[PDB]
């Protein structure tokens, strides 16, 4: 099972796990994750975030929606050689999600040498 | 070329042109990317926008980079029928760039049946 | 945890399971992967594959890397409405990997009203 | 205008032209793109290529489809430092295509360090 390679849980020194964190306003929900909020993950031509996914069950659904996928694809690489371009994307993203359901809201990220990660959280 | 399947400019009655707008922080670049800001643009299972792409040229470079990349999945589709999800990923992209250079930003949309879409505006 | 969103099952009876085989050319090793190979899965406006991803985790090692993505992305759309433009992507992935090593290939596939499923093969 | 920072030019010159064959087979279509087909282009942790998409654009008609989009995200990163992994991902894409229709095919490459490329072929 593909569930034997995604991680849930940091381990000290190094932050992978998706913080998810959203306001709804209305209809409308939006939905922040980023990695490294507090300690910022390494974002390097040879090590970085390569993107961050948003899935969402809705409470008593049996299928799961892909919300939306943002990729990070900026990390300092030049024709000048690595870390040298000056151009990094961070891995921050934002979702804005139209639905009245509630229910659970997955995302799922990947650094480049550190595989999958995920978290949850309840949308109420 | 495929510059040739590219359009610039709106035809009335329906909004594609990608807005960009952004906020420099610092080292931080905050770019806010969405279609349909004042007229929303159709978000249906048949219609809608499937991603937007952001691109930075730096001034007086040969190469453009990709910067991000942000795919809207969900439009409404469901076991029960298209628009019956309730579950509908909006238009808009976010994107936090670390960089000190300046130059240009483009910015690629794509609507599922009205082809690609592009704008661009200066980063200074 | 985002395993209890994805499924898996024999591809003989279930159209969902994404089939992978592969053949391995020297240091080269060539990847087909296949959603509906027994049972066709449909491919239509409202109802259809998006994509297929491949990771790899080879022997002994504890990061899995993500290989590639494919994106299927024409499904009959048109400004004549659904299912009228005679355009379809089918769900075949081909990867051309480059590796010396074994283990296992997991693949992982998005209907997008069934949710995620998923296969996984030893690379012997 | 993004179509100041798309190259194109002799594949049997340019390493990074996206060089694009098809067969068709009934109402299938089947496309191969690849790129370094003449001259190899490098794949390493610090220069690679990170993907190739298809367009088409059917005779007479005003919009463009994405057909597809194939990400290589292997290019030899591990724990162990940049090309250690002994994984590398090459950038040949493989499309299956059903339609009945003749137009316009185009390709669109990106090269990390040496941005965005493109092709295109006459679908008979
Ligand atoms: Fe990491
Ligand atoms: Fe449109
Ligand atoms: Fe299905
Ligand atoms: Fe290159």
């Amino acid at each position: 099972m593909i569930s034997e390679t995604i991680r849930s849980g940091d381990w000290k020194g190094e932050k992978h796990v998706p913080v998810i964190e959203y306001e709804r306003e209305g209809e409308l929900v939006k939905v922040k994750v980023q990695v490294g909020k507090e300690i910022p993950h390494p974002n390097t031509t040879e090590h970085h975030i390569r993107y961050i996914e948003l899935y969402f069950l809705p409470e008593g659904e049996n299928f799961v929606y892909q919300v939306g996928r943002v990729e990070f694809t900026a990390h300092g690489e030049s024709v000048n050689g690595p870390n040298t371009s000056d151009v990094y994307t961070e891995p921050i993203a934002y979702f804005v999600l139209k639905t009245k359901k509630k229910g659970k809201l997955y995302a799922l990220s990947y650094c480049n040498i550190h595989g999958l990660w995920e978290n949850e959280v309840t949308l109420e």
